[PDB]
């Protein structure tokens, strides 16, 4: 039995380029987390309590995704390399602009997973594609959800009354088409 | 064993300037109470039932704070001196203006506590600073809450539709960021 | 009513040096979080599942502390400034060495709070000292706990048998003197 | 409607090389089963009751996997061909050596699935890749688990005291990092 780079027994070696791609993706998940924290704060500063609660939870969930990836590297006997984390964006001129950035963040998270996926396929790493499959499925749901929240906020067309109604929807947990 | 000014056994004497400051602060709490009663009436007169219910409860809570201070003076064997109470402000041109006065009242209540606190520290009265600590903590929460209600009302920008939505939030007990 | 730097109604202005100190402390909490994540991974890589579970939870708790501070700045109508986050330490020669770093991290977290506390006192910011008081109390408990875990691991004196026993204690939730 | 090789209605023909690969893989699952039975006996002979119970269950689970594959061939209207089964390895000089063989058996089971998977992809057999996906996911978990048990036994470094502690973990059902 061979030992993997992290010292554990090695079921199958991993291409170093794929390993690097996964380590970078963990940073993307962590960056999504702190981005959603910054968004939660921006909303709290404007008394948009439902949006604050929503993004506070999204921040925690993205962190959980990052940890989920660290556990996969452990399971593959690969080294983790937790990286320096950039500061998030923190300023927006409107809730619609914030929601556009949020949607882009979600879509960019999927693109990162897709890039890891393509590298795993090039390397015939079926463990990794199988690991990623349910994460892509979750991303479809999150993209659908963020398109819903962004589209609903855009429909409000900057009317504070409409934004208060939507804020109350989010506080109540009404965050998807359902 | 010595007797304190109110006749009870005296654990430790209190500086008369500090005593006067606490008696004055009790009046501030009582004045906040009747101010919130006046605000509850103003809201009721305009059918803002959720704001009426909110301020009706705040009036009762501020009175409870006043009584809490009277009990501390009893516990310190100090005399209470219930003072003449000014009439509250009773007229506002808008709910936003009323909420600004409410926020100021809350902040001024904290300033009064802070002034008592500084005098207690100058007099090395650790019982009093310890007594006040949780009241300051409660004030932070109340200031955060009143900034939320004021900011949400200002966001409404005088639109009756938005103010009805917020009124219904308060009736439902949705009075904080959460 | 004045507006604070984050746009909300301002109960009382905050010294910019104190604000900067709180923003820096939030980074310390976030850095403790990612440090404990790195420690959880190191333990998982060596099959120390109880230590992995312990530090996984500590990472989540430190993040919660960071968010708690961001909410205080919101409550004070002060701007948040989420900073770039350094990469954590990730390599240790032994569990005893890891636990020494963990204890130091906990003690350094308290020192950071103490530094903010002293600045608040210099500025007569009683809201901030009151906010910090229960966090210092929690730090005493965490320092006591980490001294217990470190001391118990050192008592094991590198014997794998003893470290397996302690690992099982942590998995069972036996993490303090009790 | 066409009839498949096993006589049932045929949804889509299967490449004979892929069929042979699946039939061979069923033998690999059956061989893993009897290997884990032999390991359970080796442990029972040395009073390692927790390891005996663990491998007794693994033997049953691997047999269930074999049957699961036989049901897939039935579902595809393909013939099953249950093969002669080699005798398992039965002798080891130490528990660490046994656990190394167990880890290798688990990794080799995954390699067999991976080989079937690659053949299905070459043949555009999407039913088979979909069938195998959750089995690969289960293999990741089993490899992580066996790396944990092997690594924990190696950490014991042949100390009977440590091996008794781990034996008791397994008897209690503590068989993974968790
Ligand atoms: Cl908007
Ligand atoms: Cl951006
Ligand atoms: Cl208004
Ligand atoms: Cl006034
Ligand atoms: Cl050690
Ligand atoms: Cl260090
Ligand atoms: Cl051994
Ligand atoms: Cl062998
Ligand atoms: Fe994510
Ligand atoms: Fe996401
Ligand atoms: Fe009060
Ligand atoms: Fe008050
Ligand atoms: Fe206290
Ligand atoms: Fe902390
Ligand atoms: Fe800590
Ligand atoms: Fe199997
Ligand atoms: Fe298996
Ligand atoms: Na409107
Ligand atoms: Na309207
Ligand atoms: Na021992
Ligand atoms: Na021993």
């Amino acid at each position: 039995v061979a030992q993997g780079p992290n010292g554990r027994a090695l079921a199958e070696s991993m291409n170093p380029d794929l390993l690097s791609a996964i380590q970078q993706h963990i940073s993307i998940e962590r960056y999504a987390s702190v981005t959603y924290l910054a968004m939660s704060i921006w909303c709290a500063e404007r008394e948009l309590a439902g949006f604050y609660q929503f993004f506070d939870g999204e921040a925690k969930d993205e962190q959980s995704h990052a940890v989920h990836f660290t556990q996969y590297l452990i399971a593959r006997s690969q080294s983790n390399d937790l990286q320096t984390l950039d500061a998030p964006r923190q300023n927006w001129d409107s809730l619609a602009s914030l929601m556009a950035t949020a949607f882009q963040m979600e879509a960019d998270t999927t693109s990162s997973i897709q890039s890891v996926y393509a590298l795993a396929e090039r390397n015939s790493d079926t463990r990794t594609t199988v690991f990623l499959d349910p994460l892509i499925a979750a991303q479809i749901q999150s993209e659908d959800q963020f398109a819903y929240l962004l589209g609903r906020v855009k429909f409000a067309n900057g009317d504070p009354t409409a934004l208060l109604v939507i804020d109350n929807e989010l506080r109540a947990g009404q965050t998807q088409r359902g």
